[PDB]
């Protein structure tokens, strides 16, 4: 193959231009992101049943859907939460790789079977199924510029719904638009005592509203069949619905023949308010309206981010002047900064390696060649990356930046070999290139193949780590495949074309390059003598190598494990959880104190707080805040999110009204609400709710006292007092009171009743009837209600209703159909998760029989990866061995070179232990890359050693001559890769954790594989070939 | 109108027309809700009467040679051809008497 | 029996709001007529398989379902794969051409 | 020659697809608003006669 | 038209706009690919021009 391109250089140039053209042509469609779709696909079902307690919500609605969702294809699990506000949330998690559309399809197919059994109220409200892309791409917030304390959040939210939310929801890329507020509706606050005074029941006002606020489909006169005479078909257009609160106040409840009319406005206050009051949004202490955009799968992020920002900017031409928009939360910026950092590093190494070649070849023209060949490989890698549907995301960035140095090595050895032939034999560039490529052809192809084979097994791992290794290993793999193909086709033509003749004997040198050549011939001579002094004693050096491999094992077994390093994402989570039964106003006061403290801090640029929404669950006593920090250029390490979290937890550690807790965001979106571990304690024997809470107290007390955990809490609402209404059914029936009357009265008075729809500015919005604020605050108010009897007289509820305080669940949690308690926690600093889960299995083994546990999300994926790593290693080792024996037509030479693996593993382990980083996926793949490059370094020696040993040299003499010849390329490419990846190990700023995690490991592993490898490889060759008595 | 004057008066186009129906006269029914309520007439009665009389009401299904087909109730042709026929309709009150 | 505007604001706009955000929307046209018929045509980019579009559209329609009047729901909604253009028209008539 | 090619290329009218004789035509019948079906039938009768 | 009255294209107009957009890069890509293949075949640049 190569000789053909030597004689036909323009053909190689054209193939190059083809692959480069492809690279440039496919660039624009490149999808960008932080992390790929690492999280498994999830479907989420939401149901809203106003006025229903969490327990009755659990028995009457969600349990019905839970029964039907069982049996879906590809279920990993399902978690169901029922809240006291009448909201049921069911999250069904599937296997990764399942098509989301078909999963949502199956879920709705089962929901239709479910449909027949729910109450009419929830069915009139509807049950929603959505694709859950857990994590918000951004949050856009509208607010009033003046920060008025009387800011009518209802009108602002209505404007946002009418003019902003629909447009954003239509844009390409938005998978979901989550609204942290409620749209407008017609609120009717009835006064039950006025109803009592006028002899009216609540169902009477409900029926009056229902019958009087109804659209009338009248029709048209002269319609078909029309008479042969008449010609005037025209519409009748009856006004049926009411438009403004004044018309609603004119609804007649009771009117007499004389002309006197009782109207709705006489008994109730009518206005335009929010349909729902469960949620509220504040920003920097001022009420605001906000909505979160969740990206659709397989979409460009930078393009979608600028599209959404530009859409907001063009709608900015249309906001009310007092209204301004902002984006307090945006993940995309991080992505941007990250990729910028990576690309900048991509330039630096590019120049650095260049300098390295100019240091050794000592001529610009000789240095030029690999610097042209490399970007061609990068562009081809990008083309094949698009062809596989991958994304431009951080691990791929790390992929190509480390791929730079493994890629340059083929060109390095090719150009250095042709330089050596040029210097020794004085052949013309074309015949010299022919001879050099004939020498190194087989080595190059065997190299390309074995490096491809070291990384191919990583491309078959499953799970979340499976996806991570998918993109990273596959990017590196296509890079090395194109490196080999280009080494076979491009580079020999480049040497044949671009190189210039050297005069014979011009090893004389004016300048310090003379020092480099002379001191490097002296270095190769000292090294050659060291080999000469080292070949006679081979078996004894094996003991040093055995100490090395045992050291590797020992320090490898002491490295803490980790999933993904925690990254400075520029924001934090603050949970506000007051004691059970807390009203929204207490939560607002606590949030105000929190907001004051946060605004007192310099590290916070803006604070966004949500009332009624939090990690634990929905409720008046629950709230969440998302403090956003300033840019990393304006903050130091003492102002980092971790230090800021510690400061916030320290300041508010003595809060007297409720609980407040600051946590960092989870490393991977979609795998949990925070980092650490998430266990589901399962009622597998039906011990009962009381026994469940007893066992829960047991485990929580055991864990929270263990220093292995930073904290451990119920991710859920603790039990709250309830006011059971004992209704004497016999007494109520005797007084002529139907149970339906009591049901309707209580539901409409306290749970709020949605009656019908009204046309507000062209939109159909609900009309909600509820009792007035002052008439429903106390338990005496439920007893002050009246209901009608069969004779039309009103009977107070206190005549047959008594109130007794019990305790009950405000949130109910079910997992895999069993009642479950959700336990969440985080490992202590310096403590790995694996030992924590081992201790947790030990603890769970002591639990009473029938009480179960299961891992979910991050813990599940970690368990699978920790399972799969060992077979990954075994498959990699066997495949490299088999391709090693294939190439060398021998077994002994393969055993010889595979002896080099433990020294590279040694270096990687020693470096990671010295700097103290955990055994993450980054260190894992860095170790794999070190492993491959150590294999390449060993091949580069052993190929020439085998060649010379077949040429008649003695074993020791052949090894010494080959090592003396090939010292220069090894240190050349090795130092090139060290100084190319050193930016990763010392990187700072956004994403710096992953950068350093890769860099230190690869630097240490390569350093050991080079510094010790050059010495031990000839020793292995001589010792093994002597022990096995191999013949040439 | 501005666009179709600049365009229908522009020889670049053979014709340009509203793909859609032009505005038509409608006969709005002003209903005194207070007067109707005083006479004991519910808004439901008026709505149902108007809908069934002019818009035709589908009540239920009937078996025609083994197929379920709708039964549609509508006012007679001669009794719905003029606007006065709208005013000649009667609806029941709370006392069972019919009010035009 | 519903007018064009009544159909527009009471049924048509309700579905219009829900169909927003569908995968692969190029556009959607909605026409409400005085005869009581509402038509919505959603056009996608070429190359998309139609079945995933149909199931997504019905998936949003069932979310919508809770809001329309009982009359339309009793009559039911229809969702069809629109291949605009008729292959053929077949006609039946009487041989004698009777006026009756 | 090449400058001629460019000059007459810039003067060529553009089109999507040439109109083809498909063997049938469309006739729209639109009466003023409020027209009863019988008037439409009479107009269609005149049209069908012609 | 008065500020706020907009317009958009549908169906045939949309497709015609896209095609009239795409023709020029179609021509450019065709020319560059034929040039590259020609220089590949003739082992020269002058013969391809």
């Amino acid at each position: 193959m190569p000789l053909f391109f030597i004689r036909r250089p323009n053909f190689a140039w054209v193939v190059a231009l083809f692959i480069s053209l492809g690279g440039l042509l496919v660039i624009p469609f490149l999808p960008v992101a932080q992390y790929p779709n690492v999280a498994p696909p999830q479907i989420t079902v939401t149901a809203t049943y106003p006025g229903a307690s969490a327990q009755v919500l659990t028995d009457s609605v969600t349990s019905v859907i839970e029964e039907e969702l069982n049996g879906a294809k590809n279920l990993l699990y399902f978690e169901s939460t029922s809240n006291a506000n009448g909201i049921a949330e069911i999250t069904v998690t599937f296997q990764p790789g399942t098509d989301p559309e078909l999963a949502q399809v199956d879920v709705q197919n089962r929901l239709k079977k479910a449909e027949a059994r729910m109450p009419q109220a929830v069915l009139t409200l509807g049950i929603q199924t959505e694709q859950a892309t857990a994590g918000f791409l951004l949050i856009y917030s509208l607010r009033y510029k003046d920060g008025d304390k009387n800011a009518n959040t209802t009108a602002l939210a209505d404007y946002a719904v009418r003019n902003v939310n629909n447009e954003i929801r239509r844009l390409p890329g938005v998978g979901k638009l989550q609204f942290f507020d409620s749209e407008a509706a017609m609120r009717v606050w009835i006064d039950p005592q006025k109803l009592v005074g006028y002899g009216l029941s609540i169902d009477d006002v409900n029926n009056a509203i229902r019958t009087q606020n109804v659209q009338v489909p009248a029709g048209a006169f002269g319609s078909t069949p029309g008479s042969s005479e008449q010609e005037l078909t025209a519409t009748l257009t009856v006004k049926g619905t009411l438009d403004n609160p004044e018309e609603f106040a004119a609804i007649v409840l009771r009117a007499n023949q004389d002309g006197s009319r009782l109207t709705l406005g006489d008994v109730a206050r009518i206005e335009v308010g929010s349909q729902d009051y469960n949620f509220g949004s504040r920003q920097d202490g001022k009420p605001a309206v906000a909505a979160a955009v969740q990206l659709s799968p397989g979409a460009n992020a930078i393009q979608t981010a600028e599209a959404v920002k530009q859409r907001l900017t063009e709608l900015s031409a249309n906001f009310p002047d007092n209204v301004e928009f902002s984006v307090p939360y945006d993940t995309s910026r991080f992505v941007d900064v990250a990729i910028d950092k990576v690309i900048m590093t991509l330039i630096e190494a590019m120049v650095l390696v260049f300098l390295v070649m100019f240091l050794f070849l000592q001529n610009v023209r000789y240095t030029l060649i690999p610097s042209i060949v490399v970007p061609v490989c990068l562009l081809g890698t990008l083309t094949f990356m698009y062809l596989l549907g991958f994304s431009v995301n951080m691990m791929t960035m790390f992929g190509m930046v480390l791929a730079i140095g493994i890629l340059v090595d083929d060109a390095i050895v090719v150009v250095e070999n042709v330089e050596r032939i040029m210097a020794e034999e004085g052949l013309a560039p074309v015949p010299a290139t022919i001879k050099a490529m004939g020498q190194v052809s087989g080595a190059i192809i065997g190299i390309t193949l074995v490096l491809s084979a070291v990384f191919l097994p990583l491309a078959f791992m499953a799970g979340s780590v499976g996806v991570i290794y998918q993109q990273f290993s596959l990017s590196l793999a296509v890079s090395i495949l194109f490196s080999g193909f280009l080494a076979l086709t491009f580079t020999p033509a480049l040497c044949a074309t671009l190189l210039k003749p050297i005069p014979v004997g011009h090893h004389e040198k004016t300048g310090f390059f003379g020092w480099f050549n002379r001191k490097f011939t002296s270095l190769t001579s000292r090294y050659t003598k060291l080999n000469d002094k080292l070949v006679p004693r081979a078996g004894r050096v094996m003991f040093i190598y055995l100490g090395v491999v045992v050291l590797m094992g020992f320090l490898y077994m002491r490295l803490p494990e980790s999933f993904v390093p925690v990254e400075d994402q520029g924001y934090m989570i603050v949970d506000i959880q007051l004691p059970p039964g807390a009203t929204r106003e207490r939560t607002s006061a606590a949030g105000g104190e929190l907001e004051s403290f946060l605004m007192a801090r310099e590290a916070v640029q803006t604070t966004f707080l949500v009332l009624g929404f939090s990690f634990s669950g929905m409720g008046e006593n629950a709230a969440i805040a998302f403090p956003l920090l300033k840019d990393w250029s304006e903050r130091d390490s003492s102002q980092s999110p971790e230090a800021e979290s510690a400061a916030v937890n320290q300041h508010f550690a003595n809060l007297d009204d409720g609980a407040i807790m600051a946590v960092p965001p989870p490393p991977v979106e979609g795998l949990g609400n925070s980092g650490g571990f998430a266990l589901r304690l399962q009622d597998r024997a039906g011990l009962g709710r009381d026994a469940l809470l007893a066992a829960r107290d047991e485990v929580l007390g055991k864990v929270n006292g263990n220093p292995k955990f930073l904290y451990a809490m119920m991710e859920g609402l603790a039990e709250a007092p309830q006011l059971r209404l004992v209704i004497d059914r016999e007494q109520a029936r005797t007084l002529g009171v139907s149970f339906e009357a009591i049901s309707s009265a209580l539901s409409t008075a306290f749970g709020s009743s949605v009656i019908n729809d009204f046309a507000n500015a062209g939109r159909q919005q609900r009309v909600v009837v509820q009792a007035e604020q002052a008439e429903r605050m106390t338990p005496e108010s439920v007893l002050r209600l009246h209901v009608p009897n069969d004779s039309g007289s009103l009977v107070p509820l206190s005549a047959f209703v008594t109130t007794s305080w019990e305790e009950g669940p405000v949130q109910v949690a079910r997992y895999n159909g069993y009642p479950s308690i959700r336990i969440a926690g985080d490992a202590a600093p310096g403590v790995s998760t694996g030992e924590a889960m081992l201790e947790l299995e030990r603890i769970a083994a002591e639990l009473p029989e029938g009480i179960g546990y299961e891992w979910t999300g991050l813990s599940y994926q970690e368990r699978v990866a920790s399972g799969q790593a060992t077979m990954l290693f075994a498959l990699a080792i066997t495949v490299v061995f088999l391709l090693l024996v294939a190439l060398y037509e021998s077994w002994a030479i393969p055993l010889t070179v595979m002896l080099i693996v433990p020294v590279g593993a040694l270096g990687a382990v020693l470096a990671v232990t010295a700097i103290g980083l955990p055994n993450d996926v980054y260190f894992k793949v860095g170790l794999i890359t070190v492993i491959g490059l150590a294999a390449k370094n060993a091949i580069l020696i052993v190929e020439f050693a085998k060649d010379l040993w077949e040429d008649g040299y003695s074993l020791r003499d052949a090894a010494v001559e080959a090592a003396r010849l090939r010292f220069r390329p090894i240190i050349m490419t090795s130092m090139a890769f060290m100084l190319g990846v050193v930016p990763l190990a010392i990187a700072t700023g956004a994403g710096a954790a992953s950068q350093r995690a890769l860099g230190t490991g690869v630097l240490g592993g390569m350093l050991s594989a080079t510094m010790l490898g050059v010495i031990f490889v000839p020793i292995f060759f001589v010792w093994v070939l002597s022990l096995l008595r191999t013949k040439p």
